[PDB]
């Protein structure tokens, strides 16, 4: 009686220990893929904001030549009168 | 001890739910992640088109500028 319900519990337990390792296996997997999929969407976007702010500064230094040139366009008009 | 049977064989259930569980959460993580990482890299290769777009522009102003200032030079200098 002892021998026997220890044998039917022997193969219940082990096949709840196969199983138990594909559990782990899974929530490793998931750990994993979760850290490197945030860690590269948080490089992507640092990236992109980086580009957005040299797009940003590009931008303000044609504003920039865009003033001189019509300064300089400007003095043509009004020296060309006296010329 | 037929009582510790009877909980091995209840978590033999609960277990396949865990398996199922997860299965379908990395499944759906990595159809998540493919699809965000490619709207940020479709999102960053616009952003640096526009950076190259404006160097261009940037350049192509300064040269119009060498031209007017020497212009200005020419017209001041023989007026």
């Amino acid at each position: 009686c002892q021998e026997q319900l220890k044998e039917v519990n022997k193969t219940c337990e082990a096949l709840l220990f196969k199983l138990g390792e594909k559990v782990k296996t899974l929530e490793m997997e998931v750990a994993k893929e979760k850290a490197v999929c945030s860690k590269d969407k948080e490089s992507l976007l640092a990236g992109k904001r980086q580009t957005e702010e040299q797009l940003e500064a590009c931008g303000k230094a044609r504003e920039r030549q865009q003033q001189e040139q019509q300064v300089t366009e400007e003095n043509l008009r009004k020296v060309q009168s006296l010329c």
